[PDB]
């Protein structure tokens, strides 16, 4: 298991506009397109991402590389938070993927803000991390999806992935 599938198992992939957990339009494999109430606007936002005049709709091959692209854009957006960069340089290759997804998902600010988890997982207690992770907004609007993350940070395996 990696990154990729870990996301795609947790984003999945729709190839037409759509509304997000939260009512933002979004694309792909978890692409925010926009957080305007506006679906011109989202399309708007899908030409430019994608460079041509979708109507919409991508192809797979195009929701792939916004993936690709998300992705790497969450590693580097981790590699260069002040408040990141140690947490992750601490962790092993399983956590660091953990810590990716959150990223993913509520971006370098929102982390940032799981501060206190943050300090525990360096410290490498791994139970406390965990709860203190389920003290959270993140995890009472979307349990089984934080439950996955938050497992696979707290014991280092991909169990809760398989
Ligand atoms: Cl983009
Ligand atoms: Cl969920």
């Amino acid at each position: 298991m990696n990154i990729f599938e870990m996301l795609r198992i947790d984003e999945g992939l729709r190839l037409k506009i759509y509304k997000d957990t939260e009512g933002y339009y979004t694309i792909g494999i978890g692409h925010l397109l926009t957080k305007s109430p506006s679906l011109n606007a989202a399309k708007s936002e899908l030409d430019k991402a994608i460079g041509r005049n979708t109507n919409g709709v991508i192809t797979k091959d195009e929701a792939e590389k916004l993936f690709n692209q998300d992705v790497d854009a969450a590693v580097r957006g981790i590699l260069r938070n002040a408040k990141l960069k140690p947490v992750y340089d601490s962790l092993d290759a399983v956590r660091r993927a953990a810590l990716i997804n959150m990223v993913f998902q509520m971006g370098e600010t929102g982390v940032a803000g799981f501060t206190n988890s943050l300090r525990m997982a360096q410290q490498k207690r791994w139970d406390e991390a965990a709860v203190n992770l389920a003290k959270s907004r993140w995890y009472n609007q979307t349990p089984n999806r934080a439950k996955r993350v938050i497992t696979t940070f707290r014991t280092g395996t991909w169990d809760a992935y398989k």
